[PDB]
């Protein structure tokens, strides 16, 4: 099992302001065996393919059960909230050699299932923090259904 991320979302429709907060993950799979585990999330803002803007929290030292409550906002106006997607992607850091991703999750437009549901709420509570645990997937599965 690749792990859980929990995070919250809100929106505000006047300011267009869309903010998300990673809390904590758990449960993580262990990147290199016999080695040490130091995640870190990504945030990505996307629409159609392409990668809009990029955030990341900080990495945190040799846990599986990282705590970051970390907080981030992007500037989305009301007429392409529906059109976006939040990605999510939790990796094992190495200061050589690029950073494998654990796993990832997205939610927004053509989200499903749990991701769905909690893009959804957001968007019938304006300015309502909802906070929603997510099972990571793998990135390629994830990287099929947000490429193009």
């Amino acid at each position: 099992k690749l792990g859980d991320i929990c995070f919250s979302l809100r929106y505000v429709p006047t300011a267009g302001k869309l903010t998300v907060v990673i809390l904590e993950a758990k449960n993580l799979k262990k990147m290199d065996v016999g080695g040490l585990s130091d995640p870190f999330v990504k945030i990505h803002l996307m629409q159609n393919g392409k990668r809009l803007k990029k955030k990341k929290t900080t990495i945190k030292k040799n846990t599986l059960n990282p705590y970051y409550n970390e907080s981030f906002s992007f500037e989305v106006p009301f007429e392409q909230i529906q059109k976006v997607q939040v990605v999510v992607t939790v990796l094992d850091y190495d200061k050589i050699g690029k950073n494998d991703a654990i796993g990832k999750v997205f939610v927004g437009y053509n989200s499903t299932g749990a991701e769905l549901r909690h893009w959804s709420d957001m968007l019938a509570n304006p300015r309502r923090p909802i906070a929603q645990w997510h099972t990571l997937q793998v990135e390629e599965e994830v990287d099929a259904m947000l490429a193009v």
